[PDB]
């Protein structure tokens, strides 16, 4: 193919010329920015490309400009494109090696200046951060040479090629490349020189490329331990090295935004409160091992970090050079079955964390990471997998200073290998005991092809020898979603070699043949059990552990069951944990034409918002957080179900049990909330717990002082006890008041001193209920009993494809008879109408009775429906009654769970207590669909303006409850898109489906699922 | 169900009052056209449509008009509603042998003349 | 405001583009005119500070745009713009004047007008359609 160049379609070009990888240190006296505008233009092919090799500055002058760094699919107006999403599915045609030949091509171009003195002074270096997908690099119009891997990094010698004066950077960046094929992670599609570019300067006789810092415990007891450091120096002038270490600062340290990305400085004095000091000897090893007498553990929940000074000293004593670190000591092993840490089998509490941005992309500020694992921490978060590829090389101090367990990930998936098998043969699903089998079907194309294993070897050792020296990390994973092929075993050999203190992970390795861990993605608990028992021995020993590298899937109103997720991690100690995907949605800002409004609106892209031939949608949409990177309820669920202390409160005794894996719960400040008193808690240690007498109702578990970046008095756990529902002391008024019944043709009028209702009779429908100057009526289209709901994401698979299939969206109210009585027991009247509720087309349905007892300042409402008729749905999404609130409504307060939504498995971070409407920001989702449903309900508080409330409570059960504006729901693709009534509405309801996360995982379990069967039940509407 | 009248919901009902059914010939002399415009209104359901025992021609005069024949989704600016197409599926839900409650109920109405000897004829 | 203060003033009536140059010290070299009407670009002559000039042309609407990325500006930003004043036209609307039978019902408070395609109903009462 002379079309397509040749370093294009060739699998072993992985690069031309790179430096080998070495340990990244950020050295302000070396780096040397070159970010900013670059002159840019873009050509269809290679072909249009100028020739390098005799493109001016004078040429490239006269171009537009980009920003560096930056995507080019997210410029100003789209200017070069927009972003494509797709998740499985490659958007070129399968044809290894090659790439298609229409092939956007970036040319790059700036200058820069030299001194006379520098080019002596000086060894020149350009190291760029990433480029996507691969480029060519020229320097005065010289190949310097060609490099792949997206999220890695690369450094070029300049050396022979700069001149005193202005000197020329061109770089040719390719879309499309052999490499593609393994870069197809589920995420948007963007090119360009996205990250950080750099001209190093580095003392030219002799300096510092690489280090290597481990940290080995001498001793089973985890006390003593070897310092390991060894310096590769280059080059002759020199004379020995000086190391420092520093007296530890605890992992308590306070930091922010501001003090984590200080980036200073030559003159500034790292520190001087000593701790050891070595000199190497002339014309000796650059290398030495050091005793540490039971030095200060580094662990994720305390990341102790103990600083470091390393500097090349010359022959005249002079410091050619300097390296300021950190060491924190810590050891990882496989131990007993177990990921271990000093020692201790941790518990992952986790996330997949993606590169994104709304309007960068990939190209994501420093500042903005460090929110996100702010935010991280602000939720009980203490582990991040760098799903799937590395990030920014700064970004690994953030982990170490912070406390996160890591998994960093190589930059390699291979996923879309399976997509024309998986339409071939029409499969239906994945299980993560039995897929694999379907991926050695195909394994053969890239993870088993030998054409591919310098490419994938290169993967893992970019990875390896970027990051050794961070003692976050303690598992390098080779990739995601890849199928398994001898490359693989390949990777895990070579990681062994270069790093044998960490673990290796890969999940499409299912019996971890060349990992060390075992690995599921949204496993069934059966599935996880399966796994277990045919992995534990008879003696209860197991070789290998369990984590889930991915799970709970995040996709809008979810995920549901992570409550029965962590009972199953507590259980077994075979299971560690997992990592929740994902963080934040990858929404893409953009202007919207709106479908309520007819006008523009910003929104949040995701598939087919930018028109991709092939895309994947919603898919986009499946983090923790949204788009904006802001929490979602799914944040704020895990993160109680997650808390690192148990707080039970039964039998007039508090129980509460540590459950970190390494500190003690001394940082904590135990409030009992009933009295606002302090408790007295005896030091904890891991696993230990304490059972305290006590009348309290409401126990908060808080932190005393500022600690890294959270703040005095942030809740870290919290326990309540069971709260029995008690009628509220209303007064229903049975005193003999006159009444006029007007029972019509077709209307019921009940008439009295402070009332009014009017009933439909053909309709069913209640015209108005007007008590006490507060009036509704039902919100009537076809019944006055309704069952759907917009479809969640999780809904859409499955539970959507039956409810639509049994026209329940379609549900209708046939009235059969109405019986008007003068009232008995203090009653006004008693209205019971008689019905079926069916819909349209079906057998199936409800024989209805409700029946309305009347009183002057209340209405007694039951419902008697029984389910009758061949051909049932399993299930409903919802059961209950909507009202149109009158004019005078302006806010409400209710007893039960809050103050956000909560549904069936997804609740128990929502809290018991008295809530009111006005103190809360209700949920935009990013992708419009049920929301904002209140379960546990003990009674609910409608204000009227000037007439005081309207008090509703379920008779001996809580109830579900929603009060809003919106509809036009299901079929809005953006927040922007949901229309508005001119008055509120109550969705007042006996029952709700749970949420489950179906969208990719298991389907909301028996126990919250709203099974097909009678309902019985009864409300109360009391008016003040 | 009180709230559906009896002859809506009886399979047996087939017919009140017809008289048996008889080889169809057209005999000018004896067959009078009663096509054309008339008195027409449309109810919810049969309990809003008048009682026919005292429906007045001075009461349906005042009725807009429709012309016979024709079906009453298919006129002016869809007056009286649009067309429905099912091929399989039932377009109400299925409670054999009840019809739907909400039940379009049209009322016409027109007059003829007769002579006196006519009706002695 | 960007509008009033516009450092080039672009008049268009009589058949003629007048572009007057309303900076301070820069040339108008810079700038790209086109004729919004048909696309093309207009060869405008270098004006310095408050020259102006004269073109004969059918245009409607000139626009003033950067030609090249400069400061923190990019190549086709618009810095000042013309237009000719617009007339206003009628639309050819063809108003239905054939002969339709319309019943008319002018009640105690209510008045219909009824025809094909038509339904207006007013309150007598209000003045409310
Ligand atoms: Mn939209």
């Amino acid at each position: 193919s002379c079309l397509i160049p040749e370093n294009l379609r060739n699998p072993k070009k992985v690069h031309e010329n790179r430096l080998p990888t070495r340990a990244y240190y950020y050295d302000q006296d070396i780096f040397e920015s070159l970010n900013g505008p670059w002159a840019f233009a873009l050509f269809d092919a290679p072909l249009d490309a100028p020739d390098a090799k005799n493109l001016d500055w004078e040429t490239a002058k006269k171009w537009s400009t980009i920003s560096v760094p930056s995507h080019w699919e997210l410029q100003e107006d789209w200017k070069y494109g927009k972003p494509i999403y797709t998740n499985v599915q490659y958007p070129i045609p399968i044809d290894i090696p090659n790439p298609p030949t229409v092939n956007p091509t970036g040319v790059y171009a700036r200058t820069f200046e030299l001194d006379s003195k520098s080019i002596e002074s000086f060894e020149h270096r350009l190291r760029f951060e990433g480029v996507d997908n691969c480029y060519e690099l020229y320097v005065n119009g010289q190949y310097v040479g060609f490099n792949k891997g997206s999220r890695n990094g690369a450094e070029f010698d300049i050396q022979k090629y700069v001149s005193e004066g202005e000197n020329l950077v061109v770089v040719k960046v390719f879309k499309w490349s052999d490499s593609t094929y393994i870069e197809d992670q589920d995420q948007w599609w963007l090119s360009g020189i996205y990250r950080d570019v750099s001209l190093l300067k580095l003392p030219k006789k002799a300096h510092i490329e690489d280090v290597r810092v481990t940290t080995t415990f001498v001793d089973s007891q985890y006390q003593d331990a070897e310092l390991s450091v060894k310096v590769d120096v280059q080059g002759s002038s020199y004379d020995h090295i000086n190391f420092t270490l520093y007296e530890p600062e605890d992992g308590s340290k306070v930091y922010d935004a501001s003090s984590l990305l200080n980036e200073e400085n030559g003159n500034t004095t790292f520190s001087t409160k000593e701790f050891i000091s070595f000199s190497t000897k002339k014309n000796e090893e650059t290398a030495f091992k050091i005793n540490v007498k039971a030095p200060e553990h580094w662990t994720a929940e305390n990341p102790t970090l103990y600083k470091y000074q390393l500097d090349l000293i010359g022959s005249d004593g002079s410091v050619i050079q300097s390296i300021k670190h950190h060491v924190g000591f810590r050891q990882v092993e496989l131990k007993d079955g177990n990921i271990t840490v000093n020692g201790k089998d941790i518990l992952f509490r986790g996330v997949n964390r993606h590169d994104h941005h709304p309007r960068f992309g990939r190209a994501v500020p420093l500042d903005f990471v460090v929110r996100d694992l702010i935010l991280m921490k602000k939720f009980n978060i203490n582990a991040v997998r760098n799903s799937h590829y590395p990030n920014h090389p700064k970004v690994y101090d953030l982990f170490d200073k912070l406390g996160f367990w890591v998994i960093d990930e190589a930059d390699l998936e291979t996923h879309g290998v399976q997509e024309p098998f998986n339409r071939h043969t029409n499969l239906e699903a994945e299980y993560p005991d039995t897929k694999n089998k379907l991926y050695d079907v195909n394994a053969h194309y890239l993870s088993d092809n030998p054409e591919y294993e310098v490419a994938y070897l290169d993967r893992a050792s970019q990875l390896v020898l970027r990051d050794v020296n961070h003692p976050s990390i303690i598992i390098w994973s080779l990739g995601n979603e890849a199928c398994y092929g001898r490359n693989h075993k390949a990777m895990y050999k070579l990681i062994k070699q270069l790093d044998p203190t960490r673990l290796v992970h890969y999940e499409g390795d299912l019996n971890a043949l060349s990992a060390d861990i075992f690995s599921f993605m949204y496993p069934t608990f059966e599935i996880m059990e399966r796994w277990r028992k045919n992995h534990t021995d008879e003696n209860g020993k197991f070789e290998k552990p369990l984590i889930l590298c991915e799970y709970g899937h995040a996709m809008g109103n979810g995920p549901g069951s992570l409550k029965e997720y962590q009972e199953l991690f507590y259980k077994e100690k075979f299971y560690q944990g997992g990592f929740i995907w994902e963080w934040a949605n990858h929404g893409i800002e953009f202007e919207d034409v709106s479908t309520a409004d007819g006008k523009l609106h910003k929104a949040y892209a995701y598939g087919g918002d930018f028109k991709e031939e092939v895309h994947d949608g919603v898919f986009i949409m499946d983090g923790l957080c949204n788009s904006e990177h802001n929490p979602t309820p799914g944040l704020v669920e895990y993160k109680k179900v997650i808390e690192p202390v148990h707080i039970k409160i039964a039998h007039g005794s508090v129980t509460i049990t540590n459950k970190h894996d390494f500190i003690t719960t001394d940082h904590l400040l135990f409030i009992d909330k009933d009295t606002g008193k302090t408790i007295d808690v005896p030091s904890l240690k891991p696993e230990e717990s304490v059972t305290i007498p006590s009348d309290t109702t409401y126990v908060v578990a808080v932190l005393k002082d500022d600690a890294g970046v959270l703040k005095a008095g942030h809740e870290i756990a919290w326990g309540q006890a069971e709260l029995p529902l008690k009628v509220p002391d209303f007064v229903t008024e049975t005193a003999e008041k006159a009444a006029k019944i007007n029972d019509g043709k077709r209307y019921v009028s009940v008439e009295s001193s402070g009332l009014h209702f009017i009933l439909d009779k053909l309709l069913g429908k209640i015209e108005s209920l007007k008590v006490k100057g507060k009036e509704i009526s039902s919100k009537f289209e076809g019944s006055s009993i309704t069952f759907w709901r917009p479809p969640t994401n999780n809904d859409e698979p499955r539970d959507f494809k039956n409810w639509k299939k049994y026209n329940i969206d379609l549900m209708k109210q046939n009235i059969h008879g109405v019986s008007v009585e003068k009232g008995s027991n203090g009653s006004l009247a008693v209205v019971t109408v008689n019905s079926r509720i069916s819909p349209v087309v079906f057998y199936y349905g409800f024989e209805t009775v409700q029946k309305y007892t009347i009183f002057a300042n209340k209405i007694n409402l039951n419902t008697s429906m029984k389910l009758t008729g061949e051909y049932q749905p399993p299930d409903f999404p919802r059961v209950g009654y909507e009202f149109w609130l009158g004019d005078s409504y302006e806010s409400f307060e209710w007893l039960g769970r809050g103050p956000g939504e909560s549904y069936p498995d997804k609740k128990e971070s929502q809290r018991f207590g008295l809530y009111d409407s006005k103190d809360v920001e209700e949920f935009v989702y990013d992708y419009p669909q049920e929301n904002g449903n209140h379960t546990d309900t003990h009674f609910l508080n409608i204000k009227f303006e000037g007439a005081g409330k309207l008090s509703i409570f379920q008779k001996e059960k809580p109830f579900n409850f929603k009060i809003s504006d919106e509809y036009g729901v299901d079929e809005a693709a953006h927040a922007c898109d949901v229309k508005r009534y001119g008055r509120h509405y109550l969705r007042l309801d006996h029952a709700i489906h749970g949420v489950g996360s179906e969208a990719c995982g298991p389907a909301v379990l028996d126990q919250y699922r709203l099974k097909a069967q009678d309902f019985n039940f009864e409300f109360d509407l009391a008016f003040e």
